[PDB]
């Protein structure tokens, strides 16, 4: 029974690296896992392959003219703990739909037999900063059933987190994909778990686990790597295998309840994030 | 004589409350101007209207028919300044094109007159991250002949910049959609102003103003009020002011020549934004080294 | 019964804007309450005066030749909640000791009954940083009985808090002198409270009460005032209120057990404000590895 | 003829990195260099000798009984480039004066004969933060005729220097001390590099250096070392050379020209550092309005 997971959350809340950490603890844990890259403004691979940048299906596509053309070898590499990695390629600057990419990548690997394996995971590392069609690809062919969002205690991440539990809520009905919980990239903040925590409880979901800021990620991120192969004795490891090891035992599984802009402010007001708002200032000069 | 602009840029350096900012000053010296938000996930009237959101083209559509229906006295509000402002909405969460809602905002607009009024710019606020076919709709449609950027000396910003930039050659030879310049939005960070200005030689272009951090930009984004609006003696709003002048000004409208990722990282790695990499001690555990 | 307090810490961690919005809190519930400024490096009657700089007692002696021509009105003044504000004035730049300034600020304030009977507390803001002979003074001339620490989870902040519990100690048994508790200035962190009640655990006090970040602290600074006066009705007021409260029913006092640099490194670290060090790659050049 | 400096400034703005990189630097170039610390808060020596904490004159002091039967191998320790490390030791917490320690450390080194013939630099490393008589000490006992005040563009930094300025007014006649330059520690903000010349133009003097921010500083630190040590190809040691250089062949020792406070506000807004003080708010309630 592969688990079809995928990563959602908006840009610069580290989402790749937490991704790359996660999926360095299911490794360690004996899991097979496969990461495909859905992100064109992220690496999602670097850090398990000591790449710099892995060649993507899609600019591997000219190389040969069409993905046809395309051997599994050139664009599905092994890195760390035998975690099988790929990245699509974003869209051309001006001339192309990130979905369309992501679905040739996918289907790439299905006639290639890359699902065909012992995998006991695989996680779509997908930017749901705005959530159109394109991004929602993985979701609206039922390419991931599992989602989960990381986000933080910013306003703009938590914006994401709802509309990538809307746009979960319309292929809801269609397809098996759920919300499996929330993922706080921390941002060493205070009562931002707490906040998250409300934000999972309001969504009918789940803070599946605080990821805290640490140095050891950006030590580790210097030598292309992550911190379960970095240093296995860091306290931010235990943070991932927590996370990795709430993911596999994993059973929660909703179709999410999303809120309303008020509903929120609300929510970012009550853990000391947004100010409470005063008219009487509103629209009123210094003068 | 009415000059069809957007500004392109990231979220999250403040490309919106600089628009908002610039067109305020445009008003205050004179020129008539309309706001059409095409960034989802941006208020991009806010600070004209004194309003926490306006109603977006996309969201009243819902309703039915982004045509007909709508109406356009519900869809464009005057504000400070008589700034007309319009939000297209951005699209429905897992199914539609931001860019085909944007279009149909612009069609709407077009087709309801709102582009007549004795307009002297209009301004697209438009998000330009991931420049998809999306986001490069106004640039293939020719609905801003002059594109102003906005980045700050940050890696993703100067991405997005290098990216906008490829979508205007993509459309080059089609329609005449040029680059205007880099308005570099102030990180306050040193060296930031060297970095762009580096940035626009390469994209064969120019920082055309440098807007500083200010207290007083947010202090009049908290009271929904543009700094031209919340306090004009300011030295920030003089920023604005010349910012809105070159820009009256601006005769310098380029095909733009995009940078490599090699060349972004050297960049980059001059201005110290990027690390020099110590390629011995790459894929080295804590207990090998 | 006029308890005989101090604030201390070191600077930049706004110390003097706690106890000011503190005894702010104390002269709204009725209390009778002086301020004695103790520290070169900070305006403790700034917001109690809405004033820029209150004069010094240094700077009007010198300007009058002796503390004895000195009168009590031009440096005794009277603020928010009838609060009594006085400002020992720190040491002549090369030549003056710290100390010797307040002990002539208190001598004066005792010759001139500026201590009154129906005083409810009397707090001197002494600087904390390096916890010499000159700044442990109201200590040492047992004028300070009741010390609270104000700290933060930043390493020289939470290294001050040891060195004052240190310099407590010393006079512990040639005076009553105890300390009271630790006060957190929140930096907007993590864990944060967390690591000054597991400090506050080592030293054998308390975390007395825990101050968030909250920019009306800041917005009522600006206009040289504290958030009781500013505004009452904020969340900060209530913050301030809690603070002053637990002071004024705090019945823990007690002789504090700094701790080993160790103990300190081993809080740090475990609280994530000091690194695991990684000691194999000590001295190591990146050539060499 | 040997050169006897000091570095002065204020607390937590790497002032004691800065002081080691550049002894660093002098180093490379041949120099012998000795660093007296004379900070309490703060390792002078830590990355030079690539140790967590040198033994300070003070605790071998308190362990052997007395000065005099201390040796000298016992606190002087030699490091990379065979810079001579020392350090005095703060005061007992409490009790103690930092100035005691320091003029206590000069003696012996003095008597012991640390000040050798073949040494071309020694450097005091002092807290300059409240400047008392007691950290004034190196100044009265005319041990330090060039001092170099590190700042940064921040109020209490600039505050720090101007204080330490004052402070070699007071010993320019009697001794030979002069201001020789500021060193600008770089917080990787704009118009910082503006405001600290500027400064340096009120205090008659120059900024000698702008050393830039650049993580390599911390990757070298946290390995116990200076940059020039861990990796002399790196941008940022070029910086500490040109440092170390200017500083050989400064030739500008001046009495500085303190500032009054009023004209330090003025220089913090004229740079963006501070706002533009508004009196219409000042005491001024949030329902009042
Ligand atoms: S559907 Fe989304 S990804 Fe595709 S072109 Fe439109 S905006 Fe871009
Ligand atoms: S005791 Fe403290 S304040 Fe007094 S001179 Fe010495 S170091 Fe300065
Ligand atoms: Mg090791
Ligand atoms: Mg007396
Ligand atoms: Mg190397």
């Amino acid at each position: 029974a592969m688990r079809q997971c995928a990563i959602y959350g908006k840009g610069g809340i580290g989402k790749s690296t937490t991704t790359q950490n996660l999926v360095a603890a299911l490794a360690e844990a004996g899991k097979k896992v496969m990461i495909v890259g859905c992100d064109p403004k992220a690496d999602s691979t670097r850090l398990i392959l000591h790449s710099k940048a892995q060649n993507t299906i899609m600019e591997m596509a000219a190389e040969a003219g069409t993905v046809e053309d395309l051997e599994l070898e050139d664009v599905l590499k092994a890195g760390y703990g035998d975690i099988k990695c790929v990245e699509s390629g974003g869209p051309e600057p001006g001339v192309g739909c990130a979905g369309r990419g992501v679905i040739t990548a996918i289907n790439f690997l299905e006639e290639e037999g890359a699902y065909e394996d012992d995998l006991d995971f695989v996680f779509y590392d997908v930017l749901g900063d705005v959530v159109c069609g394109g991004f929602a690809m993985p979701i609206r062919e039922n390419k991931a059933q599992e989602i989960y969002i990381v986000c933080s205690g910013e306003m703009m991440a938590m914006y994401a987190a709802n509309n990538i539990s809307k746009g979960i809520v319309k292929y809801a009905n269609s397809g098996g994909v759920r919300l499996a919980g929330l993922i706080c990239n921390s941002r060493n903040t205070d009562r931002e778990d707490e906040l998250i925590m409300a934000l999972a409880e309001k969504l009918g979901t789940q803070m599946i686990h605080f990821v805290p800021r640490d140095n050891v990620v950006q030590r580790a991120e210097i030598r292309r790597m992550t911190v379960i192969e970095y240093d296995p004795k860091a306290k931010q490891a235990d943070e991932y295998r927590a996370l990795a090891q709430k993911i596999i035992d994993n059973k929660m599984l909703v179709i999410p309840t999303p809120i309303t802009m008020d509903e929120l402010e609300e929510l970012l007001m009550e853990f000391g994030i947004m100010d409470e708002e005063d008219e009487s200032i509103v629209g009123k000069t210094a003068a």
